[PDB]
């Protein structure tokens, strides 16, 4: 091993872990995104959308990174930013994990907290405004824009997508992918399916997610599911949609953990739900590769609290 | 890269990072041991400790581990008997981290809370007591016994040890480290002075640790400092001895993520505040290696809280 001039550095190269105890009838292959060293995938489109942003002279030193996220990606901005020597403000809303938030103040970026719900509820439209208000008054800002940005897909194209079929050089038969932005899916498909052109490509979401449509329902997971059909999301390049619930995504982290000690999170929960689901229909033997986004230290009053599960079980 | 069959191989092989924004005027190597997959340095005990006993006959799939532990490596041991197929029970005091503890519980251990404390207030003596009661009464039981069990200095030994001289073959002038067992220390010191037979070696405890014979105070930080000599430690492989206090441990923290965008624990903001101490008297250009032992995540109501770190300052 060779030294790092920096924490950068150490982004990707995840390792890859096959699932044997709790596939034993199929070779699922799981890549660990969740031990990039920020704590979590995002850490890909972070530094990539950064890094191209100062290549190119759309981002210098006094530019002000402008996002509206859940904790994760604004962790991950968050240490880039914070590497980098960029200035970073986040707008959130009061439904943002209280540790998240710690956890972006702690690496130093702004903190835009939105008050006001829209009449009906959510946070989403006032969260959207308040990205809007800060790029007409922050000047030299810019906006990372996940849902829309096409840096996000190919970070992961470049990223996990990359490192997968360098790994995973067999026929991979099924990729199987949470979707939130969609930048993970799109960019990982559209590599792995350079090498393996049969690849099917298993999107996952959240029940009440309307990324594809389904009936909106109160959602308490992250990452997974959106509030908007994401601008970066091809759809002809979808395969098979599998939606799971909360009580589902939890099950499938507490299997996880107690089948393989792997600790992830909610995201990571539904996918097992998912292939669970999806082996239940393909061929034995099959090849499989997903990806487990973020760990499950930040689900402990989630997925991994009994007494929630115990609520999510009585919202089905 | 290649696939893993378990988690167990992604343990070890942790990044080597340089800390060139810090320490501007000398070459601060710093080994990143909180990348380990479980999320701290006691993964390396934890498996090594584990595997040795099961390959002498000494632990089989019924064999009970017993330990008194603070959160680092209770979660540590969870993760290895989870995958192991063990059994696990942690004696705890009320003083253990909240989030640590249902970090433990989520990996399926048993916690055996302590809630009797001696006539004056500490659990230390509680808690000692009830291993001994839990190895009296579990029949079939491994005691891990941190605090004097050979296989954890050696874990270091052929851990981080064996990294940091493949990867440091420069001359290291100064090793340093913080001390809790003493395991870290000892082991890694072993190693390094097998191939820099002249690098000097500098423990970092906290204020108030029995260790090397402080007086007494009441401590806040897990994994650095002791409230025993720990049987380990053998006092004339040490050449130096810095205490910091939590204070000063905290501020490195601090500034260890303001400068090099490295959120880490406690007990590395405990060695920033002693390098920064110790460059006051060696030569400009010396090649420093220490490691980093967990992440921030674990002390965002103690080091990362802005509220804590002024109770801290009035404690000086
Ligand atoms: C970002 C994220 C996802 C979804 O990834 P996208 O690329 O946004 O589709 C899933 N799970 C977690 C935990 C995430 O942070
Ligand atoms: C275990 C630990 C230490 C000390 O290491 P020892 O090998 O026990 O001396 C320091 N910091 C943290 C966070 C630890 O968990
Ligand atoms: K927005
Ligand atoms: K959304
Ligand atoms: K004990
Ligand atoms: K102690
Ligand atoms: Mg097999
Ligand atoms: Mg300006
Ligand atoms: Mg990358
Ligand atoms: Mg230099
Ligand atoms: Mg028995
Ligand atoms: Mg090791």
């Amino acid at each position: 091993q060779a030294c790092h001039d920096s924490l950068l550095d150490s982004v990707g190269q995840t390792p890859m872990v096959q699932l044997h105890q709790l596939f034993p009838k199929h070779e699922v292959f799981a890549k660990l995104e969740y031990m990039n060293p920020g704590g979590s995938m995002k850490d890909r489109p972070a530094k990539y959308i950064i890094e191209h942003g100062i290549k190119h002279g759309l981002i210098t030193e006094n530019t002000h990174l402008i996002e509206s996220t859940s904790g994760n990606l604004g962790i991950a901005l968050a240490m880039i930013a914070k590497i980098k020597g960029l200035k970073l403000t986040c707008v959130v809303d009061p439904k943002i994990s209280p540790t998240n938030l710690k956890i972006i103040k702690s690496y130093g970026a702004n903190v835009e907290m939105v008050e006001e719900p829209d009449a009906h509820g959510g946070y989403l439209m006032t969260r959207i405004a308040k990205v809007q208000e800060l790029l007409a008054t922050i000047d030299d800002a810019y906006w990372i824009n996940q849902f829309a940005n096409e840096l996000n897909w190919q970070s992961h194209y470049h990223g996990a997508g990359t490192e997968i079929v360098e790994t995973i050089k067999q026929p991979i038969d099924y990729f199987v992918a949470p979707v939130g932005t969609t930048g993970s899916i799109m960019g990982m498909s559209r590599k792995i399916k350079e090498v393996h052109p049969n690849a099917q490509i298993v999107a996952v979401d959240a029940k009440g997610s309307v990324i594809f449509g389904d009936k909106p329902i109160n959602r308490e997971l992250p990452g997974i599911g959106a509030s908007r059909v994401p601008e970066i999301l091809n759809r002809s390049e979808i395969n098979q949609v599998i939606h799971v619930d909360d009580y589902q995504s939890a099950l499938g982290c507490r299997k996880l953990i107690d089948y393989e000690g792997i600790f992830a999170g909610g995201s990571t929960g539904s996918i097992i739900a998912a292939i669970e689901q999806l082996i239940t229909s393909i061929e034995e033997g099959a090849t499989i590769v997903t990806i487990l986004p973020d760990r499950g230290d930040r689900y402990l009053d989630l997925v991994y609290s009994d007494t929630w599960l115990e609520k999510m079980k009585s919202r089905q």
